[PDB]
């Protein structure tokens, strides 16, 4: 069964726009989105659809690139590091829920490498 997806707005949280956050949307997220292995990560895990009734019994901090994209579009984050943490949570969730060598894990491994390549150098303020 599915919990509510992670919030993409929160009026009690302050918003911010920075050059680095703009880059995380325009270049990092939007390039990863087009990778051949991006599709499992473009929306919250639908445990009912995918017949993964254990998914949210295991994964307590779910995250995906659809949520990240909406957060970036909504200026939800304070800084680039907060957004980067959401990407890292997404990848770690995949490693936690699965096991080494699974096709889904090979996909996450490739995307994580591309992600790190792209965030190695960010624009300055
Ligand atoms: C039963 N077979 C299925 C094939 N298989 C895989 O390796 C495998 C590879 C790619 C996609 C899937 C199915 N799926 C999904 C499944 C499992 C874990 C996870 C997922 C996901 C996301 C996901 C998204 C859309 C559709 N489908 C998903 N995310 C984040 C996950 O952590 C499974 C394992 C054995």
């Amino acid at each position: 069964m599915n919990p509510p997806p992670p919030e993409t707005s929160n009026p009690n949280k302050p918003k911010r726009q920075t050059n680095q956050l703009q880059y995380l949307l325009r270049v990092v997220l939007k390039t990863l989105w087009k990778h051949q292995f991006a599709w499992p990560f473009q929306q919250p895990v639908d445990a009912v659809k995918l017949n993964l009734p254990d998914y949210y019994k295991i994964i307590k901090t779910p995250m995906d690139m659809g949520t990240i994209k909406k957060r970036l579009e909504n200026n939800y984050y304070w800084n680039a590091q907060e957004c980067i943490q959401d990407f890292n949570t997404m990848f770690t969730n995949c490693y936690i829920y699965n096991k080494p060598g699974d096709d889904i894990v090979l996909m996450a491994e490739a995307l994580e490498k591309l992600f790190l390549q792209k965030i190695n150098e960010l624009p300055t303020e």
